[PDB]
C-alpha cells in the first residue's frame, strides 16, 4: 500500500510552494523534510502521500486523558504510517513509537538580539533583568521541567513563575518577541531553528554560547512497523554518503541572507 507521511509546516523543513494553489499532492510542498521524504521513499521503494498533521502538533501525552496528540498520535492511533518532521527524539515518545537514527543533530540554544550581555546559560540564570523563556510546550520546555542540573533546574524555577508569561506559542513568536523586546528578551530554542533565523533579515539575532544538550531529530514509525528497519538504514545511508549535510546547506546556508 501507499504510505501516508505525516509532517508539519515549519521553515525550512516544510513550506507551501508559492504556486501551491495550482499544484496538487506532493508537488505543493517544499523543504528539507520534503526533500528528505522523497529520498527515504526512493531508497525504501514506496509511493507516498505527504499530509500535514491534523492538529499542528508534534507529540505529547495529555495527563489524565492519556491520549497522544500530534504526529506521534497519528502514528500511535494508526492515522499515519511515518512521520518525517523536526521531531525531537525523546524518551517519552520513544516509549510509544519507533525512532530512526538521527537525520539531524542539535541541542537547545540561546537566541539573543544582537548586543546582549548574555553569552551563556549561566549568565542568564545568574541575573534577572534579562528575561528568558521557551515554547509553551515541546521538548525544550520539558528539558527544563525534568531538570535537576544546577543552572537548568534554577532556570526553570525562574521561568514558570515569570510575570508576563515568558513562554511563547510559536517559533515566530519567540523571534518576534526577541526583536520587539529591544534587548530585554532571550529565546531558548533548538540550535537548528536558531541557525536558520540567524540567516534571515533583519539579521538582528544570533545564537550565543554552546548548546545546553546533544539531541537529534528522528523519523518515526508506529512501534513494530514493517517500514522501520528500512527507513533506519535509509537514514544511515543518506548520512554516510553526505546527502544529509548537503540538504542542510541547501535549506539553511545556500540561500543565506546575512
Ligand atoms: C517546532 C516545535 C514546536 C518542535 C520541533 N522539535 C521540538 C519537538 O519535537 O518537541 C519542538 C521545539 C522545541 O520544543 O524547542
Amino acid at each position: 500500500k501507499t504510505v501516508v507521511v505525516t509532517t508539519i509546516l515549519e521553515s525550512p523543513y516544510v513550506m507551501m510552494k508559492k504556486n501551491h494553489e495550482m499544484l496538487e499532492g506532493n508537488e505543493r510542498y517544499e523543504g528539507y523534510c520534503v526533500d528528505l521524504a522523497a529520498e527515504i521513499a526512493k531508497h525504501c521503494g514506496f509511493k507516498y502521500k505527504l499530509t500535514i498533521v491534523g492538529d499542528g502538533k508534534y507529540g505529547a501525552r495529555d495527563a489524565d486523558t492519556k491520549i497522544w496528540n500530534g504526529m506521534v498520535g497519528e502514528l500511535v492511533y494508526g492515522k499515519a504510517d511515518i512521520a518525517i518532521a523536526p521531531l525531537t527524539i525523546t524518551l517519552v515518545r520513544e516509549e510509544v513509537i519507533d525512532f530512526s537514527k538521527p537525520f539531524m543533530s542539535l541541542g537547545i540554544s540561546i537566541m539573543i538580539k544582537k548586543g546582549t550581555p548574555i553569552e551563556s546559560a549561566e549568565d542568564l540564570s545568574k541575573q534577572t533583568e534579562i528575561a528568558y523563556g521557551t515554547l509553551d510546550s515541546g521538548s525544550t520546555k520539558e528539558f527544563f521541567r525534568r531538570s535537576k542540573i544546577a543552572v537548568f533546574d534554577k532556570m526553570w524555577t525562574y521561568m514558570r513563575s515569570a510575570e508576563p508569561s515568558v513562554f511563547v506559542r510559536t517559533t515566530a513568536e519567540g523571534v518576534a518577541r526577541v526583536r520587539k523586546s529591544k534587548g530585554k528578551y532571550a529565546y531558548l530554542l533548538e540550535s537548528t531553528m536558531n541557525e536558520y533565523i540567524e540567516q534571515r533579515k533583519p539579521c538582528d539575532t544570533m545564537k550565543v554560547g554552546g548548546n545546553l544538550d546533544s539531541k537529534g531529530y528522528g523519523i518515526a514509525t508506529p512501534k513494530g512497523s514493517s517500514l522501520g528497519n528500512a527507513v533506519n538504514l535509509a537514514v544511515l545511508k543518506l548520512n554516510e554518503q553526505g546527502l544529509l549535510d548537503k540538504l542542510k546547506n541547501k535549506w539553511w546556508y545556500d540561500k543565506g541572507e546575512c
